[PDB]
């Protein structure tokens, strides 16, 4: 069974000065990101701008990735989309240049039936050997995937993780104890790590970990130590620093947020715009804030 | 400058029993479209399934629509989509296939803010001579278009109209009263085209004009000489059948309507999926009551 | 049949410097909503602060605005509350009091369901002979009123309307389709007057008409008559002066347009609070833009 | 400092045949609540059917609560509404029958601003010498206490606590962390009672401890220790029966669950209705399926 560890980061897609890809930023910020507690790498997600980048510059990404990863930590593909035929077609490229697994998004949109999910998901799972992340995001999508689709998805052998962006660790809960133990359920969303992980999710898919990825790994090894007092300190932090991190669409200010901390990745593709410069004032208080 | 009527219709795009777009009955619905009360085509839609229709399929699709309408009706291409650069590019190849206008759908998915919106719309309008119509539909795109925004973007010349879809007359009334006496302001709703007309909106981007156009137009009419009370008997129907064309998620029960009243226009591309027996029961019944 | 005629006002309660009922106000209140387009008086409803009022005032209030109408226009009294059996028994009292009708509010903070609301109003509805007008209010009671209960209870025999502050003309025309011909609707929502009627809505209970309601029966009767850009141009003041007077929690600014335009009805009961200096400063620029 | 312990529980309030408070199961169900794992008791608050009762009978259900508590565990007594003064009112009587605390819930309804809870919980609490704790319900009143609010009123002397009730872990963190660490945050959901307490929450204030204060208990005891697997299990089983408590308007179920558990408290008031022999079926399997 594939692990994907407590910290999967969707990493951020590089750009340089005209807009493109950013191939050596990208080959730093994935052993920057290897450095500072993430365990596994979701590429092409949407904090990657998956909606700007182009079929090709996908399949480059994701083979860039694959080979400055090294093995070192799965690599996974945001290959889903809300056309399933175009998503076939995408996760065999991204199969096909050795990811090891895939990220299929709830359909946004179009708004998909249950049934309509369960069977675009389905087709997508059984066009690919590798292990397949289901994301659920209905801030974004609108539909949510429901705990019985879920659950009906998780009876296929290579869907194997859920990352449930959904806000709400009580449908988290049942999804945990209605799936088999080897299903993994992860939060979607950054303060939502303790607590998810409080009530049995094995982690989180971040985007605050490009920031405070060695803090997060605090936060959670403390925490599983019974540690509350010192989770609980950290988890006020990455709260924080998560909020800072969506004053404005996302995931220009993490963008941004990198930018100050040393690791420029470029700025972000139309309809996505840099922050203002009253938001970059606010950002680098809340980064100033990060004890050092 | 343009006029698209009272009822510009976002047409399905007919499939055959392979998903593969079936342009000899694209010819017979157009031609039955402006035969029964439709005023403008919106081509490659929502309605139309452009999130599963590739690039190369909605020129080919523009193209031909362009051909059959022969100018008898104006030919809305929905180029938009979420991907600024894309939408400019989508926007040129149907500029030059023939289109009179373009209809950009409030991008979904990754949550622009309102100066994100205002830059993508303004970078696709000044990237063709075509009048652009907006589309505000934060029940797909969960962003708004603001009232703020959309004037902002009604005093570029050639953005001549929105279809607004929020579902919200009190909006679309400060939408008329704060922009120019020659910005056209649709409903995207077919249930609100009397109290949206009511307002003051120049009419409705249709669903329901698939199988009630003529009743669709006579509403209007009546709607327009006084009659109230006939109106509201039309307003009656149109309410009814437009309830049945949602129940699972659209084109599919349009499709399958158009299919029941002999207009065979084939099924839907996955993520959506054909109706069920208990649905198609269900829809046959209130096609059956509608007045013959 | 009891007629509540076009625009039923929602009476502010005036209260004198020591949070008091002001009963010389009242009058004053009363007389001018007459010579004002009010053709039906809610008394002690939202509007009303019925919150904030003791039984014993409410009934008090309910007497002296029936003894100052003196029958000219109808008295609907707000008796409903989320306690079925309070409401009875404050609906017996208003009903020996000589109101001529009872307006009951959907149950707010005990989320009772749909058959728990049919019976509530079943049992306040027996108590007395008088006309029941239902009050549907989702934006403050969270639950709402099913069509199928409002058909339900529009069966019996005195309950012959409702109050629809649901926001949405579609579920009103559904109510209008689906109950006898002897069954009103009204608007709850002021600048939805004009599209609810237009789809057969009977008007409007109303709080601008406090400040216009001159303007509101010249757009009714504009409207009526066919004179659709006239009724259009009443209708975008109808909406910008309702936008203004709800600014902040009503109805203290609706109290407050009442002082600016001579109309003194004192303030407000906690937990309501009187409008800040720069909320009174945006408020009375909207009411010096009121064509005089 | 009052100390309400981990499980402090809003009490249903027990009604004879007549619909009457029934004394004696009162005290039944005061000395099993306390001998169950309840450290402090809420007595009228939603649960306890507020809405319903009379003004007398509340001081006489939260008198008859002190007297048979005897001082074991502290008695909070429900006496906010959406009415400023009758609040002062109703908390006055309750201080007088030696309650050792009051409950001030969000004003419901009438939609007060944060400046006016603001003022409305700081004169309630001006008006007694006992401790408060604020009770957020957006769910029931639509309006949040905002977490500035709730800082702001937790600088007042008295002002000790908040029953969250607001679904939101996030803005409990956010309480937690920018109030003193003398401020008591309690989630007002079972299913968060873990994930909140992971992030900082004192507890719960609840409803499923009726009938499972023991493996609330237990799992509580579980968690705090560090023991994540058997606290985990009993998070699923709290879960489950707290879904199985909602499935109709509370407090009807827990009513119900207790009968089933063998301590009757009778039937609830209009507008809430008993159970249909249907949801009795299907609560009663959820109570067997609870490990006994
Ligand atoms: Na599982
Ligand atoms: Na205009
Ligand atoms: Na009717
Ligand atoms: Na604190």
């Amino acid at each position: 069974m594939i692990d994907f560890g407590t910290i999967a980061t969707a990493m951020v897609t590089p750009f340089d000065i005209n807009g493109n890809i950013d191939f050596a930023k990208t080959t730093k910020l994935v052993n920057y990101l290897i450095d500072n507690g993430t365990t596994a790498i979701v590429v092409g997600g949407t904090t990657g701008e998956s909606p700007t980048l182009t079929s090709e510059e996908k399949v480059a990404l994701y083979r860039h990735v694959v080979s400055v990863v090294d093995k070192r930590v799965p690599v996974i593909a945001g290959t889903g989309s809300n056309n399933t035929h175009a998503s076939i077609d995408l996760t065999k490229k991204a199969t096909e240049v050795g990811v090891d697994a895939v990220m299929l998004v709830a359909p946004y949109y179009n708004k998909p039936s249950q049934e309509g999910m369960y069977q675009h998901f389905k087709a997508i799972a059984e066009s690919t050997p590798l292990p397949v992340m289901l994301y659920n995001v209905p801030g974004r999508s609108i539909v949510q995937i429901s705990v019985d689709t879920v659950v009906r998805l998780s009876e296929i052998e290579n869907i194997v993780a859920i990352k449930d962006a959904g806000g709400d660790v009580l449908t988290m809960t049942e999804i945990i104890e209605k799936t088999a133990d080897d299903f993994a359920v992860y939060s979607g969303d950054d303060g939502l790590t303790l607590p998810a992980m409080a009530v049995g999710a094995k982690g989180i898919v971040s985007v605050a970990s490009h920031v405070i990825g060695n803090e997060m790994q605090e936060m959670i090894a403390a925490f599983q130590a019974g540690e509350f007092k010192k989770a609980q300190k950290l988890h006020q932090l990455l709260v924080r620093v998560t909020d800072s991190l969506f004053m404005a669409p996302s995931p220009t200010p993490v963008k941004t947020a990198l930018q100050m901390v040393g690791l420029d990745v470029g700025s972000v593709r139309l309809p996505l715009l840099p922050l203002t410069e009253e938001e970059r004032v606010t950002l680098q208080s809340v980064m100033q804030s990060i004890p050092r």
